[PDB]
């Protein structure tokens, strides 16, 4: 037949409209994320319409909204529909028309397309630190300070403290979360930063002997050296 309905006025609960049409909404309590694919982020739209559609085995009973599963992938703006369904009551709840097959599709939101801001949006509160990083950068080094305090108290000299020398453990020389590298030699532990931190790096030297006090001086280099924490760099 031929239903005219009167969309919702007021937003319900949950239901945010970020784009041109009144009736189109963001479903904020459908969003969900995988943290091992951080940055793809699975979300419902839901439409209320103006007309009922008629797609239920009974011919008298009409649809009053649209409910569009999405996915979108932060790092791309790649926006994926999954599926459509078709429900009795506005705001995609009730009574679920019969499934159809999606002709599954993916488009680019570049800043023209009508869902580039929810998107922006939507990418800013689920889709994704710098100082946790920079904390393990600093903390690479303890083991070697230790080792290297150690083996001066032992031997009287900086010269020959060296990774694999003296109880120094090894240098590493494997990259590892943002720490490159780490290596030893008379009494100076180079740390180098990798991935985000790749522009970091500092040399904790040791000077003297047991008579003289053991000093150290940290000098820091790169063009990201303003990263690290107040007081660290000599």
């Amino acid at each position: 037949n031929d239903v005219k309905l009167a969309p919702p006025t007021d937003v319900r609960s949950g239901y945010i409209r970020l784009v041109k049409n009144v009736n189109y909404y963001i479903d904020s309590e459908s969003i969900w994320v995988d943290n091992q694919e951080p940055q793809i982020v699975h979300f419902d739209a839901v439409v209320n319409l103006d007309k009922g559609l008629y797609v239920y085995p009974e011919p008298k009973r009409y649809a009053r909204s649209v409910r569009q599963y999405k996915i979108l992938n932060c790092a791309n703006y790649h926006l994926t529909q999954v599926r459509t369904d078709f429900y009795d009551e506005f705001w995609g709840q009730g009574l679920r028309a019969a499934p159809k097959k999606q002709k599954k599709h993916t488009l680019s939101l570049t800043p023209d397309t009508t869902l580039y801001n929810a998107a922006q949006i939507i990418c800013a509160n689920y889709g994704e630190t710098k100082k946790a990083a920079v904390s393990e950068l600093l903390q690479a080094s303890a083991p070697y300070k230790a080792d290297v305090e150690l083996c001066v108290y032992s031997t009287n000299e900086t010269t020959n403290c060296t990774g694999g020398k003296n109880g120094i453990a090894a240098d590493i020389t494997t990259a590892k979360g943002y720490v490159k590298s780490v290596t030893t030699s008379n009494g100076a532990i180079t740390v180098k930063g990798d991935g985000t931190l790749a522009n970091m790096e500092y040399i904790l030297q040791a000077t003297g002997n047991a008579a003289t006090g053991v000093t150290w001086t940290t000098t820091c280099k790169g063009t990201d050296a303003s990263l690290f924490p107040a007081n660290f760099c000599g």
